[PDB]
């Protein structure tokens, strides 16, 4: 058979180490400036961390190994059904720097199906959560609770050579990826943990398909949604190093905490309103707007709701970005998915999202606080799930949490392979700056 | 009755905001350079974050608002019994910039007693943990699980003004502080969850005293241990912004995740071997040396064990530091605690720690691989707990986790009070650095 992912990674490791050596010779090379703004403004614009799989252009948007989203949509393998790029193929790309063949991805999806099962204690833990516990809180906990299955933690404790750190990190990463949809499904379905937690996946099917099965949207009749999920999971997988979830995963990982604990920290970061919880917050905000402005509304009604939101000392969710100064191509990608489906375009909630994207940038510019008045991917993602029957926005960031495992787990594997050190910036007080 | 903590904070908030405004006017001022080393070396030496409560003097050691450890030991209030500075008084110092009066601290200790109780679901959750689950994994989870009691998360979800962020953040911080010893005690004592989890605390007693009671080390016969615990908790509270636990808390907090989720991320960073486990590693290392060299050993016996450790390509635990170039004043503080206790000084294990601190720096310098040959606080802390009957080193990072809530929760309160933005640097790949 064609080489598997671990083998494909191993071929690429020596070349990366040689490049690391070459970059390291120019350690002393000056590349930028640190100003007072960078210190007080959350490190904004400070090129200070290494991320390999993706680099974000402020104007262009994200590239994955120099490939655009449309490039990935074209080149990455599809599933047995549908037209959308598989997230697992994206993972393969992110890790190796190479587009996998369809056969390689089929083999890789099978492995992911095989490793989905959970230890009973994870089921008992999830069963202990009160119904009112926030879903991202539950997801974060369960992922950290899976550190009992960590080969890296156990192997680090025994004694481990630095050169081989990546292998247990890789094993744990693949393990977590396989499991996280099922865990996510348990969060979605608290009354059915015994069944959901043990039900067999379709071994022939891809990761997204299987996630949908666990969500109770399996089968041919749900194939449109499978394509959306594949697309969605692939788009959110990675978005360079500086975003809070990626960063947190790497920061905690750098102290040699294993991937279950590290990505759990990521998930906690992703649960923040300013980060991934915005997917949730966008749709709550859109539903509230709809409730106030009604079924037939003017442009001014939307303008007023936005301005009232801002004058309340609250943000407009789904607009602005730490780096992007243009509309997010991930956002456009989800709108283009909607563009070919008349039933999605006929959904009033989608239409409200569309209408808001033609008004909110002007209002945010008039307000004059933000660097980026344009929509981000969170503006569009919730409504699509809503359309396919996922109507509880408190759960939307959970699906993000499944996706966002992809990129950061890749970087952790590389972090360990290159022997990158603990992350430890220098802090300073206000009086020291004055 | 004198001003309470919240009121004392409120008096100092407007002065901090005015200073922030003044520093902000010089945003464009250049303070440093970014080199290739900073990107590949975990941002080492890069002045890139704000931390108010503490500044590490590289040669003189940590200072808390410009006060040295000895200054804090002298000026900060003690408990109803004992001679060691109270950690809650350190929290007061860190937050307000001022030494509290004894009365002020008594009132604050009463509040912490009153708020220590946990919801029943946290007891069920901890009861579900498998006996094999690592203690820092358990502590991290339970702290995140306490986000069901987050006033910040619930108030953010209802709609809240950015200007009003700090109060709910402060309320959650005090709430988490009250609870975290009890949670920690539950991790220590899995067979006593029903009793430990529900027992009423003496409101007239201090935080450390009550933590020791929950540990089963209450009462007059254990008064020396109460003082050790007080001292220890106060010293480990805060150590600038750049350390992984502090940083993670701030990073996740910056996305507007609540203090329970943010500090949980901290605790996950603390679980990393490179960050939190050194106290554990020191004691295991010392016990191995003792097993070989006995309790009646010469200086050469210790030298040989050190040299063997180094020639095996391993570190000597508790020596060296990322930033400090001198012996840690926290380390000196703990040795001086032993200086007035003849029973501690008579303990062969303590004596081995003492003898190793005379020998190891010379050996480490001769070896020549290490920049900082001097002892850090982790060198001394484990032995002291061991002497008072806590002889499972696997649990020593848990007690660190209780301490390390102090500094980062303070900074979060300040982060919200100042309206600091999300932490979001830019990343770059190796090919981009070439
Ligand atoms: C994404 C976000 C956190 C970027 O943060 P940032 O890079 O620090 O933002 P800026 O540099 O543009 O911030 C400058 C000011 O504009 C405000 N601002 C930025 N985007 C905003 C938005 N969409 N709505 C309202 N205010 C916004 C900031 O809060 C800040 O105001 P303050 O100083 O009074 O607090 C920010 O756009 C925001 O919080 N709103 C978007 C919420 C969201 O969709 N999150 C997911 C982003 S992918
Ligand atoms: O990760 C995301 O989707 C958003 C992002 O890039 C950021 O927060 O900077
Ligand atoms: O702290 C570390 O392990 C790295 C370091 O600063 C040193 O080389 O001494």
């Amino acid at each position: 058979a064609e080489p598997d992912l671990k083998t494909a990674l191993k071929a690429v490791i020596p070349a990366k180490r040689e490049l690391f050596k070459q970059v390291k010779e120019r350690s002393d090379e000056v590349i930028g400036e640190v100003k007072v703004a960078n210190v007080i403004g959350g490190m904004r614009g400070l090129k200070s961390m290494l991320w390999e799989g993706s680099v974000l252009d402020p104007e262009e948007g994200i590239r994955f190994h120099g490939k655009t989203i449309k490039d990935c949509q074209k080149e990455l393998p599809k599933g047995t059904s549908g037209t959308e790029m598989l997230p697992e193929a994206m993972f393969w790309l992110l890790l190796t720097g190479q587009v996998p063949s369809t056969n390689q991805v089929r083999a890789f999806s099978r492995e992911l199906a095989e490793q989905s099962h959970l230890p009973q204690h994870i089921l008992d833990l999830i069963k202990s959560f009160p119904r009112s516990m926030h879903p991202m809180t539950q997801l974060s906990i369960a992922v950290a609770a899976l550190n009992t299955e960590s080969k890296f933690a156990k192997a680090y404790e025994k004694g481990l050579s630095k050169a081989d750190y990546w292998e247990p990190t890789f094993d744990d990463s693949i393990s977590l990826l396989a499991k996280i949809p099922r865990v996510a499904a348990l969060v979605f379905r608290p009354d059915e943990v015994d069944q959901v937690g043990t039900q067999a996946l379709d071994a022939s099917q891809d990761w997204s398909y299987n996630f949908a099965e666990l969500l109770g949207k399996g089968g041919k009749e749900n194939q449109d949604f499978h394509d959306l999920l594949r697309l969605y999971l692939a788009l959110h997988g990675d978005h360079e190093g500086g975003n809070v979830s990626a960063h947190a995963t790497h920061l905690v990982g750098s102290a040699l905490s294993d991937p279950f604990l590290s990505y759990s920290a990521g998930l906690l970061g992703l649960a923040g309103p300013l980060h991934g919880l915005a997917a949730q917050e966008v749709l709550r905000w859109i539903l509230a707007m709809q409730d106030k402005i009604g079924t037939k509304f003017t442009d001014d009604d939307v303008r007023n709701y936005l301005w009232d939101t801002l004058k309340s000392g609250r943000v407009v969710p789904g607009y602005g970005h730490g780096v992007l100064r243009k509309p997010d191509p991930r956002f456009q990608a989800l709108m283009d998915f909607a563009a070919t489906r008349p039933d999605v375009l006929a959904n009033p909630v989608f239409q409200l999202v569309k209408k808001n994207s033609e008004i909110a940038p002007a209002v945010l510019t008039e307000h004059g606080k933000t660097k980026n008045p344009h929509p981000n991917v969170d503006a569009a993602s919730g409504v699509l799930f809503y359309h396919y029957g996922f109507q509880q926005p408190l759960y939307y960031t959970v699906t993000f949490g499944v996706s966002r495992a992809l990129g950061p787990l890749v970087q952790l594997i590389w972090d360990r392979a290159l022997g990158l050190p603990i992350e430890r910036p220098k802090s300073i007080n206000l009086l020291g700056l004055k």
